[PDB]
């Protein structure tokens, strides 16, 4: 099982397997539509209220152009925000969002220090220096991106802010921009401790769901179905085959004198080649349709799905030989040097419950397997 | 069935469990976050060790001696408040002691940001790092292994201290800065609550998850009692413990009789209906210390005896079977009675004797009981 082994090993520091990452990319987009619907909103609020937070504070009668000039800015990333925006909701393209969502960041970004690399331009001393910051924990905002696309960003978030203060605004102000930049830097770090027990807890969350759903689809001994799924199944094959209008095809396994094998060879060594008998009748179940299940202890049942009489003969004669040329040695066996299997086969048709065929089933296994090897009857 | 697919099933959506199930987090929380308080003492000592650097830095010490004196002795008593916590938090002795602070370790950590900030207006000097305060509030974030309404109750909390200190100690010259800053750290709060609710979130279903994947998978069964290969596991155990101690295991096998005419007469879903309750009932007459009751495989299952004489097995394997016979059960297809017919067989172990051998003879007394009209026990 290969969510299985993910888990046992451990998955620190924060990736799967290339198919595994695959699967949990989609599960990550798929769970963070809600997130993005969200996220778009409070960019929009938050543009928003810097708009009227700005025109309140600085006068426009002494420093026009100053305005004139910040309010196209602010104004150009809102109207391009109407223009992404679009694009999050329709789930038709929802696939180009992921490519275009450290776009959508690190352009507003581009903005928060737009508007503030103005104030100097016109000779006017800053009101606020939390807007750098408030533009680096929007990378932070959960948008269903990994751990290393969120951390990366931020960190070239953080070289773009301090590189904007080196080259602007010199001899001015330095002391308290590198210290400002410096404080988000701690920023940074504080939030890069709490993603990572997210992504951690996602990660595994999800590896449980998948895990916990295949443990109770199958067995846990072999690879076969469990009892419970095989009888909802078999109904709904039994309704499907009753639907297309044609017959239904059992054969049922059953492993003869195992007390020999169990008494003589030891508990653990006598079923230990019950995996064997698992794939050997795996391998043989391969066709549309086809189940391989285990109906609770020595004896299994497989369903085969529009087949005729001949072909149902021949399988069941082929595997018998396939089991038999295994020649795992038993000595307790009358009918022969290795373990013997019996096989019963029985044929259902259309409108025809699941308790009638195996009742049709199985005394053909009891009529073979006493006074009998590895017959098969219909 | 389990509280933990209970809670599973119902969902947690606004982040609750139930008390017995929340207390069993809330110690499952602290148990792993135990690693968490050694780097969150780490930062918050360098942190402040930074601050006092910073301060040091630019500040006029010619011109302002008693503000820099005020504000270095401030600075000073937190890092000895953070030393004389960390005796407290590292040793596993009094863990819960050690977040048993943490609220009051973290409010007294926000006070000195405020305390070594508002002596600027108090010595009439302007500030220079305005950023401080946030940082105040992104320490309530951190993952101190609280739980998620426990943080956003501490973080609104300090936020009235910022609104507070600044209306009232921050004089009117700076004030318009002020709000600003703490609105713009308000969608600092909003912002990390996102992304705290995610991890919260996550986690607890992780817990439920666990909880629910080992015992069903190891221990239990879908509708049984004990899965066959841990119920092999304890009888290897009980086998090895009772040949240390000198003294025999008992064992009894149970068995249905004549189940083809229930399953074709009665249907699966009934047949499967007389396995749980079969189940239920056989549970409830297990009650000894260390006694094991599992399900083999198929209709057979197996009760293991740790301690007990020839004649307290017989007495109860009899009360048993009279209980299940007391049971009526529609079963017309019997041949040994009005109902259901039980058959049971029960061996006796040595020591150092292996599991083959009495298996092999409690098997062999129960066709011997099957052959007998059923309604037998032999040893
Ligand atoms: N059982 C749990 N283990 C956790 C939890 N959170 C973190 N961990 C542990 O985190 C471990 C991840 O590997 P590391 O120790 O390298 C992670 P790091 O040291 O960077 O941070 P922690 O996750 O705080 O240990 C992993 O072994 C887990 O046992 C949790 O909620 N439950
Ligand atoms: N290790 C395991 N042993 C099993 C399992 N299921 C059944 N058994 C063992 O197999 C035996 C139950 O099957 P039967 O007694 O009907 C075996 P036999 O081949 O003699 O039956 P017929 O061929 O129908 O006469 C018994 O010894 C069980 O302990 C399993 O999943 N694992
Ligand atoms: N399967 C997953 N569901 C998730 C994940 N993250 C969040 N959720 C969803 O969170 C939901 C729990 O919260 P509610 O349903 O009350 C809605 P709320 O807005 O509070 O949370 P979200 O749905 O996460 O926005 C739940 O329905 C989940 O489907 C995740 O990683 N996987
Ligand atoms: N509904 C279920 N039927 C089961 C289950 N396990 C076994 N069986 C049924 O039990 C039957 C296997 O034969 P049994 O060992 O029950 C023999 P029975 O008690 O009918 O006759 P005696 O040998 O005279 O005691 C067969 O019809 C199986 O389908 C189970 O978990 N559920
Ligand atoms: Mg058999
Ligand atoms: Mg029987």
């Amino acid at each position: 099982n290969p969510y299985a082994r993910q888990l046992r090993n451990g998955f620190r520091w924060l990736r799967f397997e290339k198919e595994l990452e695959n699967e949990f990319r989609e599960f990550l987009s798929w769970n963070s539509l809600m997130q993005r619907r969200a996220a778009i909103g409070v960019a929009f609020l938050i543009w928003a209220l810097f708009i009227v937070a700005d025109w309140m504070m600085v006068d426009i009668r002494l420093h026009p152009s100053l305005f004139e000039q910040l309010l196209g800015v602010r104004l150009g990333m809102i109207g391009l925000l109407l223009v992404v925006w679009p694009a999050a909701f329709l789930p038709s393209l929802r696939k180009v969002g992921d490519a275009i969502a450290p776009y959508c960041l690190l352009l507003i970004n581009l903005a928060v220090l737009a508007c503030d690399v103005l104030f100097e331009w016109h000779g006017v001393p800053r009101f606020t220096q939390l807007g750098a910051t408030l533009g680096i924990l929007a990378v932070f905002f959960p948008l269903g991106l990994a751990f290393w696309a969120c951390v990366r960003l931020a960190l070239l978030c953080l070289a773009l802010n301090l590189a904007v203060f080196l080259l602007f605004g010199g001899e001015e102000n330095l002391r308290t921009n590198l210290l400002n930049t410096l404080y988000n830097g701690l920023v940074v770090l504080i939030c890069s401790f709490a993603l990572y027990l997210q992504d951690y807890a996602q990660r595994e969350q999800f590896l449980g769901r998948r895990l916990l759903g295949m443990m109770a689809e199958q067995d846990s001994l072999t690879g076969l179905v469990n009892r419970r799924y095989y009888e909802l199944l078999a109904q709904r094959a039994l309704e499907q085959g009753a639907r297309e209008e044609k017959g239904v095809a059992l054969i049922l396994v059953d492993v003869d004198d195992f007390k020999a094998y169990n008494d003589h060879y030891g508990h653990p060594a006598g079923d230990a080649a019950l995996r064997q008998l698992g794939v050997v009748l795996r391998q043989g179940a391969r066709r549309p349709l086809d189940i391989a299940a285990r109906l609770g202890g020595e004896e299994f049942a497989v369903l085969l799905y529009d087949s005729e009489e001949g072909n149902t003969l021949a399988i069941a004669e082929r595997l018998r030989q396939a089991v038999e040329a295994l020649g795992i040695e038993h000595l307790g066996s009358s009918a022969g040097p290795c373990l013997t299997i019996s096989l019963g086969v029985a044929y259902s048709t259309s409108g025809m419950g699941l308790d009638a065929l195996y009742r049709e089933a199985d005394r053909a296994l009891y009529e073979a397997k006493d006074a009998g090897r590895n017959a098969v009857r219909v």
